[PDB]
């Protein structure tokens, strides 16, 4: 099982994102879900996650700019990202963890976000 991120790329610094994962599926089973981030050669941290129950963690980094909300109806998890930073710039990773198991975790693939205020501009047309 590997899930499936959208919303990545390129964004302006004080700009927003919307990230999606779409998740096994499995609705007729409960389930942890959340979004880790890697930087290049640092460790993964948690960003957000959600409890089986729809309890909220975030990252200590978040400071409030990022929203993690589920839809059940879509098979999705996704993170409303407000804010972005520089710091903020990381390979963003969803997961789905059967029953609240970490245990049997299921990663993503993986998305680049990439803060950049020029870099935004330019390719977004601006
Ligand atoms: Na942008």
């Amino acid at each position: 099982v590997q899930l499936q991120e959208s919303g990545g790329g390129l964004v302006q610094v004080g700009g927003s994102l919307r990230l999606s994962c779409k998740a096994s599926g499995f609705t007729f089973r409960s389930s942890a879900m959340g979004w880790y981030r890697r930087a290049p050669g640092k460790q993964r941290e948690l960003v957000a996650s959600l409890t089986t129950t729809g309890t909220a963690d975030y990252g200590d980094f978040v400071k409030g700019r990022f929203t993690i909300s589920r839809d059940n109806a879509e098979n999705t998890v996704d993170l409303h990202m407000n804010s972005l930073k520089p710091e903020d710039t990381a390979v963003y990773y969803c997961h789905e963890d059967p029953y609240g198991m970490e245990s049997l975790r299921y990663w993503g693939q993986g998305t680049q976000v990439t803060v950049s205020s020029a870099a935004a501009h330019h390719h977004h047309h601006h």
